[PDB]
């Protein structure tokens, strides 16, 4: 409990000391956290990832999302288990899934 603070709002501008990222939540159903997803380029929105769509995979949902979640938080980067990561079945190959997160700070084994 520590809320105090005044300045003039900006909405050019975010930053947060924690190592994961939040967006406004874009989802087209509910979803399961400790996975992959993907963010969109037009709408700026975080859902859920395809499965297919290779390097789709920008970071992991922290906890489980829905259409109707107005905020998404998942992770940024970091070592996470593979084992335990629900990946889509829509991965045929297991190398596909394995390189999802190529291009982003996440290194996942």
């Amino acid at each position: 409990t520590s809320k105090e603070t005044f300045t003039h709002y900006q909405p050019q501008g975010n930053s947060d000391p924690a190592h994961t990222a939040t967006a406004p939540g874009g989802l087209s159903a509910k979803a399961p956290a400790m996975t992959p997803l993907m963010l969109d380029t037009s709408s700026r929105k975080l859902v859920a990832w395809d499965g297919t769509t290779d390097g789709a995979a920008v970071g992991i949902l922290a906890v489980a999302a829905d259409q109707t979640s107005t905020t998404l938080t998942f992770y940024k980067s970091g070592t996470f288990r593979y084992e335990d990561v629900l990946w889509p079945e829509a991965a045929s190959d297991e190398t596909k899934k394995r390189t999802a997160f190529a291009g982003t700070a996440i290194s996942i084994v």
